[PDB]
């Protein structure tokens, strides 16, 4: 069998072009996507050969969808060599929070909590795969420590998580909703998750747990509308990596020999090994409760 990789959010941007690059390298890509009609359309638009991918429904904003995705993946009987947590949402300048299917603020629910559950469930599949080289890659932040969200992340003491994170709670630190900061908070949780996966499981399983910053992928829909609004107001600036190159960088960190060290953040590659350590442990323990692992 072709080596098998799951990519969340493969119907757009980095995920789509990562799928393209991995198909080109001889992998079978599981396009783990929420909109099946869209996903099929875009695969066909790029000429993806149907013998090299499978589309399976996944809605990261619905924890039971995550569980069903895993079950449906397992029915294929393909051993899992790699997982890429790529999917994300961002709601620019959104004054009132949106809610997941589980009544969790939608940015954190989708970007972090769904992935957090997915990683924990699929750890069994990665363990069962007999390959020596198996990898779990999380799409992260620029650095392991503007575009166009000025606000830094701040998880506080996870007061929002501690109180159970249900609506009307809207931020991890239980302060007032800010949609840009909500995105940044979620991405920091992605980075902390990578740190914790490595710490908890690398020695026991041999699986490689790394994070990736592919570059500023300015053409994707994620930040596109925010950037165009910014340029409309401040017309003082010129209009960076292509989607295709960002995808090729995903493919490298999944498949290539140079990227076999675990517990690092690959940035464009620059390499950074991993109080973030203490915060990461708390993020982990509380996230388990929120996603029903305990
Ligand atoms: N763009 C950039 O400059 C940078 C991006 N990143 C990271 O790279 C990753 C990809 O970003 P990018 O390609 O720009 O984003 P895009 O908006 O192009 O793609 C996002 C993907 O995530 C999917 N997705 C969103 N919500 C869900 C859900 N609930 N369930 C399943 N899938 C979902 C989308 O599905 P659908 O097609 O249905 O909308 C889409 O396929 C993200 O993790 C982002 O944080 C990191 C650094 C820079
Ligand atoms: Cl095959």
């Amino acid at each position: 069998m072709k080596p098998t990789v799951i990519i969340t959010g493969a119907s757009s941007g980095v995920g789509l072009y990562g799928a393209k690059a991995l198909i080109d390298k001889g992998w079978h890509v599981i396009m783990a996507c929420r909109n099946l009609d869209k996903t099929q359309k875009v695969a066909d638009e790029l000429g993806f050969p149907k013998d090299s991918y499978t589309i399976i429904k996944l809605d990261l904003g619905y924890l039971d969808s995550v569980r069903r995705f895993v079950a449906q993946f397992r029915e294929l009987g393909r051993p899992l060599k790699a997982l890429v947590c790529n999917a994300a949402v961002y709601f620019p300048l959104l004054d009132e929070p949106l809610w997941s299917a589980d009544d969790y603020e939608l940015s954190v629910a989708t970007n972090h909590l769904g992935h957090f559950l997915l990683c924990n469930l699929l750890l069994e599949d990665l363990k069962a795969c007999p390959d020596a080289d198996k990898r779990l890659i999380i799409l992260g932040t620029v650095t392991a420590n503007k575009i166009p969200i000025p606000a830094p992340p701040d998880l506080g003491n996870f007061e929002g998580f501690e109180a159970g994170f249900k609506k009307p709670i809207a931020m991890i630190n239980n302060k007032k909703f800010k949609s840009g900061k909500a995105y940044k908070d979620s991405k920091l949780c992605n980075m902390l998750t990578t740190r914790e996966l490595h710490r908890r499981f690398h020695q026991e399983t041999g699986i490689v747990f790394n994070s990736l910053y592919p570059g500023c992928v300015a053409d994707t829909p994620l930040f596109r509308n925010h950037y165009s609004l910014f340029r409309t107001i401040f017309p003082w600036f010129q209009k960076y990596v292509s989607q295709e190159l960002a995808g090729e960088r995903v493919a490298m960190v999944v498949a290539d020999d140079k990227f076999k060290d675990s517990g690092v953040h690959w940035s464009w590659a620059g390499r950074e090994a991993f109080s973030d350590a203490q915060k990461a442990q708390r993020m982990w323990d509380l996230s388990e409760k929120l996603v029903g692992l305990v």
